[PDB]
């Protein structure tokens, strides 16, 4: 039943816990949104490849979503609306697969490959992006030529063909920007084609495209990215990196302590994050810093929370934990949980099972329009207006989709924008602000970081490594990987096509090899001397 297969494929995007290891261990580490958990320190922090972690995106999307999409596409030629929606989500997941690994099966990933009886070649990144524009144009026009109801839709589009059209056009704008370095003229042409389309694009948050997940306890119904970020036990929360912390603090970003909180979480629930026992001591922690003329030490990329050891405050320092330590010291005076309380952690609001699965937002389109303007493309309105719109929408998406309290006021948004105008390097400003936007969309975060080379990351090569703590540094090139390696079993079961793709790369499956649309290395910060804690060597 094709509509059901649309549902499974949509939900798998963020709903499949079995590929979230790749996002917590590698991608969100590579983007330097998160740092300090043992896993991201072991993998992304050590620049340490391991097949079983790197393969999961490939293996799980091909085994489930792509299989179901292709079968449903072939079973839906009489249901043009559903057919177009199936095909748009295939383009979507193929763009993620290609942006992650490089050349990938696509044009030959068909019914035979589904049945496990045929071996698909790896389409080149350049050929795939060419096909993205063509296929999205075709689907966009096909939408609404059927009378069938897209009942398997679980996105915010809610089966509305007009909303799927704007989604397809917005993805065209995303891909057109992606190729704007390697093929400037095609990027310009494809962008303005979509931007000027009669059916429009995602112009306000009312038209945001996202998958809707269920508010049920921790089969793709719940957002598994939040699940793995919440950790599978209270000793493994997701710690916010110093890169993100310092981007927020140093720009006066009201998002600083919406994204960052301090938790003592020993009795927290494991079926659904609870305010009761994810004890939010943020204000009391900050009051403690201020009393002692000290401050935050957000974990550096490459380091774990127990490295670059920060002094641990006694329970007495925090009145809420103090009175609970005095009631029950085994629970609330545990020194390990006090230690992790010291570091900024991701708000559990971002870790709820019902968190959305972002596909593309009006805030991103705003930033695309801003950069399109700074490139001279024929866009209406100045770069600053689009830029400001995108900052305001990124702000507002947290109010609308995530925050359960402490919403960001219109005063704060207006204040922040005034202090962070475009400046002398708009491309850097635009893409740094998009990178915050993309926190919970790690694949777009990593792709757009790679293409735009902003934000300037912390130079991993000048941050500490901790081999004495069991981590393995088996790669001399410690700069951020620009892709993931192919699943190693492809070398056996798709051996000839695997060899070919590797040969096109230069003869080895090299995760320091830049993809076709990635023309330069991501920028890095020249200096990192934080007021508290450790910086560059
Ligand atoms: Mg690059």
């Amino acid at each position: 039943d094709p509509n059901a297969q649309l549902t499974t494929s949509l939900l798998q995007t963020y709903g499949d816990f079995s590929l979230m290891d790749t996002y917590r261990n590698y991608i969100t580490g590579f983007t330097q949104h998160f740092a300090g958990g043992w896993n991201v320190t072991n993998y992304a922090g050590a620049v340490h490849h391991e097949d079983d972690i790197a393969r999961r995106i490939w293996d799980r999307y091909y085994e489930v979503a792509i299989k179901n999409l292709v079968d449903a596409i072939h079973k839906s030629e009489d249901k043009a609306n559903l057919n177009a929606a199936l095909r748009i989500h295939r383009v979507y997941l193929l763009s993620v697969l290609a942006d992650t690994y490089g050349d990938i099966p696509a044009s030959e990933a068909g019914l035979g490959y589904i049945s496990g009886i045929s071996n698909p070649k790896y389409d080149t990144v350049e050929d795939l992006y060419g096909w993205f524009f063509t296929e999205l144009d075709a689907c966009e026009q096909q939408l609404g030529t059927g009378t069938d109801h897209i009942s398997g839709d679980v996105t915010s589009m809610g089966g509305d063909v007009a909303k799927w059209k704007k989604y397809a056009n917005s993805l065209r704008m995303r891909y057109a920007m992606r190729i704007s370095d390697v093929n400037p003229s095609k990027g310009q042409e494809e962008f303005e084609k979509a931007m000027n389309h009669a059916d429009g694009y995602i112009a306000s948050a009312a038209d945001d495209a996202y998958i809707k997940y269920a508010d049920s306890p921790y089969d793709f119904r719940t957002n598994a990215l939040g699940e793995i970020l919440y950790g599978q036990d209270p000793s493994s929360p997701t710690f916010v990196s110093s890169t993100l912390f310092y981007q927020l603090q140093n720009t006066g970003d009201p998002r600083l302590y919406r994204i960052c909180r301090h938790y003592y979480n020993i009795k927290r629930s494991q079926v659904k994050p609870d305010k009761e026992q994810n004890i939010d001591l943020t204000d009391e922690v900050l009051a403690y810093f201020q009393r002692n003329n000290i401050g935050e030490e957000p974990c550096n990329t490459g380091s774990a929370w127990y490295e670059n050891w920060m002094n641990v405050a006694d329970a007495a320092e925090f009145p809420t934990l103090a009175k609970l330590a005095e009631q029950d010291a085994n629970s609330y005076d545990n020194s390990d949980y006090r230690a992790r309380l010291m570091r900024p952690c991701l708000n559990i609001d971002f870790e709820m099972p019902s968190c959305p699965g972002i596909l593309i937002t009006s805030a991103e389109v705003d930033f695309l329009l801003a950069e399109a303007k700074t490139k001279g493309w024929n866009v209406s309105g100045d770069a600053e207006s689009h830029y400001e719109a995108g900052v305001r929408a990124s702000m507002e998406m947290l109010n609308n989709y995530y925050l359960t309290s402490n919403k960001i006021s219109e005063d704060e948004i207006n204040a922040f924008i005034a202090n962070n105008q475009l400046g002398e390097n708009p491309k850097q400003t635009i893409n740094t602000q998009a990178w915050i936007l993309h926190m919970m969309n790690p694949s777009e975060a990593w792709a757009n970081m790679r293409r735009s080379d902003y934000p300037a990351l912390l130079d991993r090569s000048r941050l500490a490594t901790f081999p004495g703590d069991g981590f393995v540094y088996d790669d001399p090139n410690m700069s951020m990987p620009t892709r993931l390696r192919y699943p190693e079993l492809e070398g056996q079961y798709n051996s000839v096509n695997y060899k070919a793709a590797i040969e096109r790369m230069g003869g080895t499956d090299d995760w320091h090899k830049k993809l076709w649309w990635d023309k330069s290395d991501v920028n890095v910060q020249g200096d990192f001397n934080p007021p508290y804690g450790k910086g560059y060597i």
